[PDB]
């Protein structure tokens, strides 16, 4: 009979490969001692063999995967203009506006990176041949309310095409060769979000791990995009979290808690 | 005769590469359509042929560095505790506080590493063998004066080694493998700053790169360090601003005003 806080502090040292039971008969400390072991070898393996983060080894496998595909990297702000959180359609009062990190008057920090990705389509436009490709993988903010599917820092993948071969069928081709790559499963179902009207979301089980566009769709026009587009942002903690089948998107996050699904507090 | 407007103008257009002179006879329009044609040149090379971002690609290859020579890479973090800041002995009322992106009441954006780092450490110990070296590359945030070689988003690399092996000919070592790496020439010069006392600052000219501490220090008491201990922290946008010669820290920044130097703003 273990306490809830017992329970919680044995759960957190649990590892999805690990076949211990904690409805056993053996007691707590004996419980805690042993996986304190486990997660120190797994560590120390790490430490000798490896040393990557999970985070940005996942950011450099996806960053190489669409850069050979002809997409070019961007690296744009963080930080942004509250005015582009209006111009994407997220007025005041809507339930999404509640969800911003304002930082000073007039800036937050990004929800999303489709602000900044149509500037640069707009910009590339006077520059680049057809079709424009680009992608960009950085951190974004939201506040949420608690759960296992759920970050407020969270890390997101978002690529889009303009001009020539903007299509639901490429869209989807783009999406499986990407899933493809990284080894998931997915299906693809239709669902409606209030910033871009209709969207493909793209589920692994009823976890959504990507919501893409076809364009064009009205919004267009605020950012000064008169061609087609496609696009989709993933989140790259939901990617992990399937990957690794955590059970909690903490495992998966930026953290001083968890190092690759490991619990970073081993004291007793 | 140009105006300032005009003079900017073909200042943002301008390339170091570039071999052209603004006090030329040749009339403005004529400068500027040919500087836009250079970089519109530039920008289809980048799009043709390698397509990944400077900012990005550096922090790839310094990733590949100390991952090969044995630190532990982190990702944590960028929304912090301000009582993080307040442990670091960045007290109310001094100077560096009123650098702080505060966010909500109770966190901030961070504007150093050490925090996360100097956690990582003392958690890390109870794990992994002697010595403990890691190491994080990511955004940080401070309020700065407008300035050539400052932004307020910025992107820092920091390292540290935590028991043996932390003296101050080690950590010279380690930072003349890793300027000789990325080829940036470099002196070191004796400074001191109010969170770490003395530092060895990292001088590009009259341009700091780095500031590198030798522990112990007394600060080390309010993080739960007991072990000597040395690292050092780099501006990314400063190495490429030098390695590339940018005039400007605006060139290498997360940007959408620039792409790896090139201003994406290609308009008449
Ligand atoms: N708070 C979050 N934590 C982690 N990942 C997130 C978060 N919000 C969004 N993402 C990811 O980013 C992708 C694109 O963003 P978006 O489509 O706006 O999210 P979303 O539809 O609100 N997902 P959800 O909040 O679960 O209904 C999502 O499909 C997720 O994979
Ligand atoms: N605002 C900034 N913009 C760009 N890089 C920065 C900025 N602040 C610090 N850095 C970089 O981060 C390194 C480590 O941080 P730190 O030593 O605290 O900066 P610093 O001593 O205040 N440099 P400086 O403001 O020029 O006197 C510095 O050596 C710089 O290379
Ligand atoms: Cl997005
Ligand atoms: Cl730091
Ligand atoms: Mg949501
Ligand atoms: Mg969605
Ligand atoms: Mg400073
Ligand atoms: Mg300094």
């Amino acid at each position: 009979a273990l306490t809830k806080s017992q329970t919680d502090r044995l759960e957190v040292l649990l590892n999805p490969k690990d076949e211990i039971s904690l409805n056993s008969g053996k007691p707590f400390r004996e419980l805690e001692s042993e996986l304190l072991s486990r997660r120190k070898k797994d560590l120390q393996q790490i430490y000798a063999e490896e040393r990557e983060n999970y985070l940005g080894k996942l950011e450099r496998e996806i960053t190489r995967f669409f850069v050979d595909r002809g997409f070019l990297e961007i690296k744009s702000p963080i930080l942004i203009p509250l005015e582009y959180i209006e111009r994407m359609g997220i007025d005041n009062d809507t339930e999404l506006s509640k969800q911003i990190f304002r930082v000073d008057k007039n800036f937050c920090l990004r929800p999303m990176l489709a602000p900044n990705l149509a500037n640069y389509l707009r910009k590339l436009d006077r520059a680049l041949p057809d079709p424009i490709k680009i992608f960009e993988i950085g951190p974004c903010y939201r506040k949420e309310s608690d759960g296992k599917e759920h970050l407020e820092e969270f890390t997101m993948l978002a690529f889009a095409q303009m001009g020539s071969g903007c299509t639901r069928e490429n869209l989807e081709s783009i999406i499986t060769d990407f899933l493809n790559h990284l080894g998931i499963d997915f299906k693809i179902v239709g669902d409606s979000c209030m910033v871009f009207g209709d969207t493909l979301d793209v589920m692994h089980g009823d976890l959504e791990l990507s919501s893409a566009v076809v364009g064009p769709i009205p919004l267009d026009r605020e950012w000064g995009i008169d061609k087609p587009w496609i696009g989709a942002g993933f989140g790259l903690e939901r990617l992990l979290k399937v990957k690794h089948d955590f059970k909690n998107i903490k495992r998966a996050a930026r953290s001083e808690s968890y190092y690759n699904g490991i619990s970073t507090n081993l004291h007793h």
